[PDB]
Parts: structure tokens; sequence; C-alpha cells
């Protein structure tokens, strides 16, 4: 019965905070990615995110995927994972991303991506 | 002058192809991603997908990330790449991916993801 | 003046161990990884590593990379990343790796490639 | 009985070339790799590796991994794979890579990997 949801508010081990709403019935969801910059406590900015979680076999702990488009840059980045409830134990989504700087050359295309993780917690 | 568009049929390195729709004035869009089994003959298996492209100076060569959510297991893929006007002048997406599987155990994390690359182009 | 030096005894985030030993001129080095399996309890397998630290500007925080090369699969993994100071003045090596497993025909390859982290503070 | 080895001369799809030795018993091995920084046919260097290749089951396609220590700037690349025997087909290595870069403070590490492909054929 034990539902990880994604929809909520996160954050997470660098200390940007993630918004998402309500999941449709297709696994669709839309959100705000919330990122720091600077010493963390002065400049702010907020990005949209839209994604979708996998809904076959109804599964506690569905896998996810979704595509943060920067506001502030001409990048993108994406980021998969999965939403565990550990023993209890929050909610924690461990995810993984790929982040896609633009280049002016395709010769440059080889040192576009770069690859990391984030955890992410409910936040408090 | 024209600019590198998402937008139509691609196919990929694999034999995968991927059509995606129109691209509204936030840059998100929807679309297909059809990919095959065996020895990539018969069975045809179609997965939505949903991204954005980043519109950040309304660049012609622009970035952008989509999730594809498995119609057939329980995964979930992310490409984030750019489209890119080639040096002999065709339309190219060159991505990089995220696969993600479904584990039980959040001990089990370490090794849900792997990487790797795929290259559209234009189909006929 | 006191550097952050791969030389010694680490553990990590999933509970490996691994020694590194001495760090030649030429930024060489060998050393031991040790895993666990079932519920990391009794089973405990060792595979030789080899790497090499990079000495461009003599750096007190040096990135490196190396490879393991397991002892109980056909299986091959490459760590990089770099040893740091850590704000509470304790070393720490934070690392990625990719773990490529073996496939039988070169059409799986895209599939044979796992990313991830790992996170190195010395034991006592 | 067709093995497929390292040993010999290699260039890949950026035109970098690289040169691996002898593999000892052990799996070893060490190399040069010299790299195209600029319009390709000027400005060249070269940077030294070192890796193992995989023993077990003596494999035809065995897996390796191996650590470019760039002499030209702080950073480390380390390159996993698979030596393929396509049909004839020549010889054909399939890389994964990660590119460590330095950075001077412990809160900038999430944005220091990169990652990409190699493919490299024997050079003629
Ligand atoms: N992809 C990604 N991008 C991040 C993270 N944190 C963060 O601040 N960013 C920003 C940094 C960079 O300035 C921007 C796009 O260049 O994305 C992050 O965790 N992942
Ligand atoms: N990791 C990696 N690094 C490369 C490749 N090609 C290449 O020229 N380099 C160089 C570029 C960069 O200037 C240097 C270390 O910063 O590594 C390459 O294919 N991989
Ligand atoms: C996340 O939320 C809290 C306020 O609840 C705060 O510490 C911090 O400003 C937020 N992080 C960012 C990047 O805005
Ligand atoms: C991709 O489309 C082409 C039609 O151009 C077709 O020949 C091919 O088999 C398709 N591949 C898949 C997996 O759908
Ligand atoms: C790592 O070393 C510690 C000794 O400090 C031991 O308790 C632990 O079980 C070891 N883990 C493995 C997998 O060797
Ligand atoms: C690779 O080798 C050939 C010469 O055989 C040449 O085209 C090129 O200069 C080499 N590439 C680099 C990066 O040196």
């Amino acid at each position: 019965a034990r539902k990880c949801s994604l929809t909520g508010k996160w954050t997470n081990d660098l200390g940007s905070n993630m918004t998402i709403g309500a999941v449709n019935s297709r696994g669709e969801f839309t959100g705000t990615y919330t990122t720091a910059v600077t010493a963390t406590s002065n400049e702010i900015k907020e990005s949209p995110l839209h994604g979708t979680e996998n809904t076959i076999n109804k599964r506690t702990q569905p896998t996810f995927g979704f595509t943060v488009n920067w506001k502030f840059s001409e990048s993108t980045t994406v980021f998969t994972g999965q939403c565990f409830i550990d023993r209890n134990g929050k909610e924690v989504l461990k995810t993984m991303w790929l982040l896609r700087s633009s280049v002016n050359d395709i010769g440059d295309d080889w040192k576009a991506t770069r690859v990391g993780i984030n955890i992410f917690t409910r936040l408090r």
C-alpha cells in the first residue's frame, strides 16, 4: 500500500529545492526547480520541470525521469531515478542526471555532457 | 534562415525510430519512440515521450531533454542533447541517455543506471 | 603543509573498502579493492587496481583515475575523481565510476555500461 | 581462436590516436594517447595511459579499462569498453569515458565530471 509519490516539496544534497505537483493517470507531472547559485541564501532561480513516472504494474517505488529547462542558461538537464520508501525512513528519490551544455560547433559535442547524482528528501 | 528543429520523424544508430510533434511556445513537446527486439525484424513496441527544448536566446541549435516512459517495462529513459546543423548541412540530434531500471531494495540502487548515446538523423 | 593523499586505507558509502599503496613520481599506484555479496556480512572478494594521479602543477587536491580488474567476473570498472580536503578538514575522495559488463554480440554494446558514484573516507 | 587484442595503434571518431604496447599475463598495459587540440593537423600532445584488461575466462573480446593522465592539464580521463571482432570487419574497441576536471572547491565537485564515448579502429 505504501506508495512513494513524487508529489510534494523536495530538497537535495546540494541544497537545491524542487516542487512537483499532481501526477495524472498517464504519469505526467510538472514542477519547479530552485537552485543555489552562490553562497546559498541570496540569489535564487526557478526553472520549470516536466516528466513522467512509469505506471507499468502500478508499483510502489516506480522509476521516473524529468527535464529541467534552465531559465537562466541555454542548458538542459535530465534526471532519472526511483522513489524509494526505505524503512521509516522518509521517502527518498535517488537520481542520476545528465547536464547538456550548448556548444556552438558540433566539433565540441564530445565535451558538452556532464553527469552526476542527486538524492532528494521531503522538505521540512 | 533555417534552424535545427526537433519536429519530425527521426531514426538512430541502433535502428530505433522516433517521431516528435510541434514544439509549443514554452518549448514543450510530445511524441513516440519505437524500437524492436530479437534480430530487429518484427515485433515493434511504441512508447510515448515528453520533453522540452531550451528557448533561452532562441538559438538555432537548441539543447533539449526528454523522457521515455517505456510501455513494455518498468524502466524510464531520459535523453538530452542538441540539435545541430552538421558540417554536411543535414540535421542531426546528438544525444546521451540514462536508462534507469526498477530495483526492489534501495541497496541495489547503485546498479540501476545505464548510460550511452544516440545520434538521430531525419527519415526520408 | 598537508595535501590530500591517495596512499592508505579507504572505505565507501556502499561498505566496500580499498587500499592504495605508494604513489611513485610518475603518479602511478597499485592497490586492492574489497567488496561483498548477500547481506554484506561474510564472503569478501579482493581485486587488484592500478591507476595514476595527475601530477600537473603538484596540486594539493589531485585528480586521479584507476581501473579495477574484477577477480570474480568478466567485468571492469574505472573510477575517476579528486582527493579533497573537505570543509570539516577530513580527506575524502569523490569519485564517479563506469562499470563495463562483457557482452557477446556487438549489438548488445549499447547496454553494457553502468555509471554511478562513490565517496571514500579514511579507515580508522 | 580469434583474440581481439589491445596491442597496437588505434584511432578514433574524433581523430585522436592511441598506441598500446604488450599486455602482460596479469592483463596490464601502457600506452600513449595523442589528441587533437585545434584544427587537427598542427598542435599535437602525447599523454601516458595505463590500464588492465580482464583475463577471467581468457575471452576473445575481453573488457578493459585505462586511465589517461593528461600531460597538458590537471584533468584525468578513464575509459572502459570492449574489444570486439565484428565479422570481417576490423577489430573495434567500443568505449565509454569519464573526464574528471580539477575543481578548487569541493562545492564545485558536482560539475566536474563529463561523460561520452569513443569508438577506436586499427590505425592505417
Ligand atoms: N544539471 C544540474 N544542473 C545544476 C545542478 N545544480 C545547479 O545549480 N545546476 C545549474 C548550474 C548551471 O549554472 C546550470 C546550467 O548551466 O544548471 C544540478 O544538480 N544538476
Ligand atoms: N576525456 C577525454 N578528453 C579528451 C578527449 N579528446 C580530447 O582532446 N580530450 C582532452 C580535451 C581537454 O582539453 C583535456 C583535459 O582537459 O582532455 C576525449 O575523447 N576524452
Ligand atoms: C530551500 O528551502 C529552504 C526554505 O524552506 C531554504 O533553506 C533554501 O532557501 C531553499 N533552497 C534554495 C536553493 O532556494
Ligand atoms: C524505422 O523505420 C523504417 C522506415 O523508414 C523501417 O524500415 C524500420 O524497420 C523502422 N524501425 C523500427 C524499429 O521501427
Ligand atoms: C571494511 O573494513 C571494515 C574494517 O574497518 C570491516 O568492518 C568491513 O566489514 C569491511 N568491508 C568489507 C566488504 O570488506
Ligand atoms: C593520427 O595519425 C595520423 C598519422 O598517421 C594523422 O592523421 C594524425 O596526425 C594523428 N592524429 C593526431 C591527433 O595526432
